């Protein structure tokens, strides 16, 4: 059982994983801005709670933690000063400081749309650069890290069925937030799952299955 | 005498550094995102003048190319939506362009505050990230890169006399568009300047003497 470390703990995908890491035998721990957020995501899952930012020095945050997911994002509300400042740079941070203390098990929350974002819609084409340098930022580090780039998502109630690619030559389906939180829940100590970089949709293969053959 | 890709070759700094390379013996060529600007950098000392946009396809533009000047940037103007997608992901694209190629010399015009970003005026700091995550991928790279920093740029009229550091502990001055200008066509042919990344303001010594030095 591994204490892992949700970055963006407050967020809805963040959220179900909380409770997927509890019911898998981990200890999540949720990062907040606020202490308020706290005690409605100890009820979801969480064992801890820490409050920080990544704006600011977050680094006792990453104490006594064993793996890191990183689930935070500017959203649609906020400025693309944002999106740089958080999807990208603080990923970037999120990663040296789990270098800096030997963290080794680091799981991407990213997007599809980032193997080619000049040919992305063009309202979404700084997100898809954001989150395609952090991938890479990541790709070139020390870390055991797998790289999770979900469909279009959606909140629907989980179907716990979903298809994987490298890299799909078309998307022509969505994937809930539940199901997307199911399989980073899933895949968290699998040792066969370092290195990998993939997409994610919901489908026709339960996720447990899907993961073995990752 | 070197042919120069001036990528952003119509903004202030460019301009100026079209007749800098010119009476050094260089054949600056201006990248522009239309043809009606052409005219008038070809007075302003281009030699050529090629038609291309860092956001589609612009490798028409590295053509009989010697030496690459990354110049451009999406402005106070535009949102930072075009920080992450001209001065970041242009500049990382120029890069690659430029390996694919073969050009082997690089400068990149950066700016000061992108070793600490997190210590810069908040309103400021997603500029100098992008700034830094853009020297970053060059420093990154195979290419015989100089990364020159200007302090807050002004428009007064060249003094011919700058300062360089590493990295100063303060900047207590600006550095005229003229003298960043200058600064670069006399290093461009430079061996010794390969490598090299410097800060640069106004200062007491001339131009020439700090190249000798760098
Ligand atoms: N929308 C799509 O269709 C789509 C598609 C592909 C991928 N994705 C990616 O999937 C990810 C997860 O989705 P989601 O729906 O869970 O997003 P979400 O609900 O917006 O979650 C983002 C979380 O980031 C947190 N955050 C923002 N700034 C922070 C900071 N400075 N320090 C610490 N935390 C900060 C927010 O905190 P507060 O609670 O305080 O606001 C929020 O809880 C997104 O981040 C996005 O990049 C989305
Ligand atoms: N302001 C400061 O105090 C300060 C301080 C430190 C560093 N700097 C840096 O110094 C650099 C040079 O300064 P400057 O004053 O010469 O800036 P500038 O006048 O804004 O020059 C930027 C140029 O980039 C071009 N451009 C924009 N989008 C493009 C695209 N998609 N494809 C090709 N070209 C594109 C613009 O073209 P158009 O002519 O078509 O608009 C413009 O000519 C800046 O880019 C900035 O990053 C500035
Ligand atoms: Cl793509
Ligand atoms: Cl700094």
């Amino acid at each position: 059982g591994m204490r892992v470390l949700v970055v963006g703990a407050n967020g809805k995908v963040a959220r179900y994983l909380l409770s997927e890491l509890k019911n898998k035998g981990h200890e999540p721990v949720a990062m907040v801005r606020n202490e308020e957020q706290g005690p409605e995501l100890r009820e979801r899952g969480a064992s801890d709670i820490v409050v920080a930012n990544l704006e600011e020095d977050f680094s006792h945050a990453f104490a006594s933690i064993d793996a890191v997911v990183f689930a935070a994002g500017s959203g649609p509300h906020t400025g693309a000063d944002k999106t740089i400042l958080i999807d990208l740079w603080g990923a970037i941070k999120t990663i040296q400081e789990a270098e800096k203390r030997g963290i080794k098990r680091f799981i991407m929350v990213s997007s599809v749309g980032t193997v080619d974002p000049d040919q992305g819609p063009m309202n979404m084409r700084h997100y898809l650069v954001a989150k395609r340098l952090a991938d890479d930022e990541l790709k070139r580090s020390s870390l055991d890290y797998t790289i999770v780039r979900p469909g279009p998502l959606s909140n629907e109630e989980s179907t716990g069925k979903v298809t994987v690619s490298p890299h799909f030559s078309e998307i022509t389906r969505s994937i809930t937030r539940h199901d997307v939180a199911k399989v980073i829940a899933e895949l968290v100590d699998q040792q066969h799952t370092i290195g990998k970089t993939f997409e994610v949709l919901n489908g026709d293969t339960p996720i447990a299955k899907v993961v073995e053959q990752l």
